[PDB]
């Protein structure tokens, strides 16, 4: 069983891993806070590649497609495709709902589509604060519903997955609910689900993670849920926290967490409910890999990302 | 694996178990609510065998002592104890911290007893609405403190485990933290926990349950809740829900469920958590089961009280 209590416990945790989070938290002491200076400023700033992680390379196969969003405006869709997919994944970045975009994580759709042949698709949705809840998910639902009207004629293959890390991850499994539950599309062959966050209440780690800075601190969690849910939402809606919700005749899914990430207790509950209600559902839980931890170098993110490659292969008949 | 998806599905319940559930239902729907007729009447209904429960035969070798209890009221112990223990199991019973008593699951400290060699000690602890929160954990706290000081006169061994059912699940876990916090101890050997609530602003299971009178419906927890918690206690309040408690040095664990049990969700997170905090956890998931399955006949029953047994054999050395 991957819920091993020793990988839980100090010593499972390498010397390289520890030196990687220590870099990472003395690294951003002093990166300023976006809701201090402005979120629009700081993703410009990201976006050029001045501040916060490495911006990865992008690749020159990428080509860009654009969808109807609910109300008029236009869905941009990133696609890095093989000659001849054997599925598609679409993709759904994170950034605290506040940040991030297509752009920034070619070298993991490069990966996906090398080695476990599937087409990407990742999808620029709309950011707080300026386009709170659902703007996000709405923007997620239209290019799900868009996949499953098109992907045969754009990409040879219906044969699709979904995946996403952090807020991409909750995204990931809210598309999953709306495609059931609004259209009732049930084909997906598997979610994979990197440290998502699942429960906008906050579950028993979020609260207590506290505020050294490694990735993601309780303050993060608070003022980007803040920025998504401005106007008094119920958080235990089960369209805003999937934990809440039914998940009958959900996909096989892949749950990715770090022992040091405060979204701990989120991938334990949803992998447990996921069980619960009748799925397939694998863990893989990596001794002292921070919140982001698959974006690193080192051992532990190479095993990661090496799980979903072979769980992505595994549902799509490979 | 005990987490196995095969488990929750219809296919796997039993014909002998869906009988079982069938006459449950039946059995509780003929009992009027303790809200409209009176905890005390519920609690001589209960005690008659006549509220949902059968009646369970008393043991002749079982003998009451009283303990000083915070404020000087006395708490009532019941003892049944082999000839020369091999420790001691500190039992807490359950009721929704409204109903039950220490006398009315006297079969099940006889098979520990016999099975396991241990003397059990049941406690008979306040109850709600008259008597709410602090006063039930404060009697299972004074309790324990008793058993350490005297298990080696009484018992002749001071090898201790804990456990108990719905309410007393919750309450065996909210003692094992009190005496870790308050009062350094950390010596117990094992708790099984046998579907305890954890979470008293209700996890995402217990919301969605319904009021279909298999045992335990949503409406039987809110009323509990509401008696046990009536002043604006913050019901995520670490001594008030375990499940947001720090777990750390906490003994092995059994947690016991059934799939068709309101609290599934308390203990599949809670075993999480366990884990989580570095310490060891088994578990048992039985299909089909009820909220407070091991008191009926059936094949599901007797695999449970068998785990159990063997849990308590082997975390006190046998």
């Amino acid at each position: 069983t991957p819920l091993d209590p020793a990988l839980f416990r100090p010593d499972a945790i390498s010397d390289e891993t520890r030196g990687i989070n220590d870099f990472i938290i003395k690294a951003f002491e002093a990166v300023p806070e976006w809701w201090e200076i402005g979120a629009a400023t700081v993703r410009e700033a990201r976006a050029r590649g001045e501040g916060g992680f490495p911006l990865p390379p992008k690749s020159e196969r990428a080509r860009t497609i654009e969808i109807e969003g609910k109300g008029g405006h236009k869905v941009p869709l990133r696609i890095i495709a093989p000659e001849s997919p054997k599925g598609v994944y679409l993709h759904i970045h994170g950034g605290g709902w506040v940040l991030g975009a297509c752009d920034q994580q070619d070298p993991m759709l490069e990966r996906i589509a090398q080695n476990a042949g599937l087409a990407c698709v990742s999808v620029e949705y709309r950011l707080a604060p300026e386009h709170p809840y659902p703007a996000g998910p709405d923007d997620c639902e239209a290019a799900a519903l868009w996949l499953v009207k098109n992907a045969k004629k754009e990409f040879g293959t219906e044969v699709l997955t979904i995946g996403g890390e952090s807020a991409g991850g909750h995204l990931s499994a809210v598309t999953l609910l709306r495609m059931r539950d609004r259209h009732g599309y049930k084909g997906f062959k598997g979610a994979n689900l990197v440290f998502g966050a699942f429960d906008m209440s906050m579950s028993p780690s979020q609260r207590v993670f506290g505020n050294e800075r490694l990735v993601l601190r309780t303050v993060d969690i608070q003022k980007f849920g803040d920025a998504f849910l401005p106007n008094g939402e119920d958080r235990r809606d089960p369209d805003i926290s999937p934990l809440y919700a039914n998940l009958h005749d959900m996909p096989p899914a892949l749950f990715t967490v770090g022992t040091r990430d405060a979204l701990v207790d989120d991938t334990l509950f949803m992998h447990a409910r996921w069980i619960a209600a009748g799925n397939e559902a694998e863990l893989g839980v990596f001794p002292g890999g921070a919140h982001g931890f698959v974006a690193f170098p080192g051992e532990i993110a190479r095993a990661a990302n090496a799980q979903a490659d072979a769980f992505l292969r595994r549902v799509t008949g490979q």
